């Protein structure tokens, strides 16, 4: 394997916020219902799905952003440890396949007002 | 293939303007004249132009920063669809032979007043 | 080699110091000897001990943040042109071990306030 791209993104925590606040169907446009949850089934808060969003972002950036990737296509998991994974389905495992990409990596970090995350694909 | 390098870079964007302002020759010095256009021939703006600086950076210290590097001897362009790319000749083509790079990646995000780029060696 | 993890983490500078103040026993507890200085003797800056905190968060992150890793189990060391570089013992190449990892990459960047590092595992 190969590396196929990488990506990087900061986000603003603030204003994603009001982002979320002054459109109530966003949050659903750019989210699984799954993600919106932290591991006990409270709400996930804002910095931390920040950090996803970059995630997204990021993965988006590591394709060559085409046009016509759907967020709900590109899922946010947590393994017991706490650890993130990136599952990918329908358009953007579609741009994935053309690329050849075989795994994926991601991490996040949010902290000093921002979220921030970095995704490599590989194959 | 094997990873040879990364490098990662934030930069102050409000900092790099006034820098830039100080010393009419700076962004000369920094920039290849393609870099300080956009697409359709307008001026870049600063924090574009900083995410570029930080995306040399971050080549620089994929490639161990050794003394003799041209800024002018890396190159950010953009295909079709917007991403970003680099191009290395000279000095840094150079330094990238002796440590066996065959292929460069590299990603751009700004927000929050600051611009970052990472960028990955692999050979 | 395949990549193994990635890890990512930015530190805020100023919080950073305050913490190793407030605690004098912090500053052993997370680093070696030999992180603390530089490398003509004279003690490390709080932006500098900041973004090998952040390393070591990154390290952590691209192996999985299992318990039982040790902050002294992994140093941050210095080429003579200033390159970063990670040594692993103990907790933490027990557990790379586990994962396979054969090679390790840090690349480190401070401003804005904040310090930044990137991980990436290979092998
Ligand atoms: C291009 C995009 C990815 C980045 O936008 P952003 O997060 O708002 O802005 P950022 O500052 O973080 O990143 C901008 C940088 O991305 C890079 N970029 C632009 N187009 C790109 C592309 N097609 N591929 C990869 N990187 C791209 C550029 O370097 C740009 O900076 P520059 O114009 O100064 O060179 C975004 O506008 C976009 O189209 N998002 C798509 C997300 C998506 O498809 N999600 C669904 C699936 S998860
Ligand atoms: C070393 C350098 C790359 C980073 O400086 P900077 O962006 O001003 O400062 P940052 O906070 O972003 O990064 C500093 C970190 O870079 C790392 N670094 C220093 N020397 C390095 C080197 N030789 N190789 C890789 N990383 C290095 C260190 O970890 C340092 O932090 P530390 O001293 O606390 O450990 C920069 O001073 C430099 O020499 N730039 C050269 C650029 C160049 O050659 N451009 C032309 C070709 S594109
Ligand atoms: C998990 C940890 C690595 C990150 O915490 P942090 O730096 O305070 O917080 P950050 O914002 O930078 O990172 C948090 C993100 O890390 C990710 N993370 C959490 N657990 C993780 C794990 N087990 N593995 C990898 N990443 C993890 C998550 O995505 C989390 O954000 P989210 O909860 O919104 O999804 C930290 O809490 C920790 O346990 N550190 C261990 C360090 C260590 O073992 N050092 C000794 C050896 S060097
Ligand atoms: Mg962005
Ligand atoms: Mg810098
Ligand atoms: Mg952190």
């Amino acid at each position: 394997m190969s590396i196929i791209g990488v990506g990087i993104d900061v986000a603003e925590v603030e204003r994603f916020g009001a982002a979320l606040e002054r459109t109530p169907a966003l949050a659903g446009r750019l989210f699984l219902e799954s993600e919106l949850l932290l591991p006990g089934g409270e709400r996930r808060g804002v910095a931390s799905l920040a950090a996803r969003f970059a995630a997204k972002e990021a993965l988006a950036k590591a394709l060559g952003a085409p046009a016509g990737l759907l967020w709900t296509d590109a899922e946010v998991w947590v393994e017991a440890g706490g650890r993130p994974r990136l599952r990918v389905t329908g358009t953007v495992a579609a741009r994935a396949a053309e690329l050849g990409v075989a795994s994926w990596h991601v991490s996040l970090s949010a902290d000093a007002g921002i979220a921030s995350a970095v995704v490599i694909a590989e194959g």
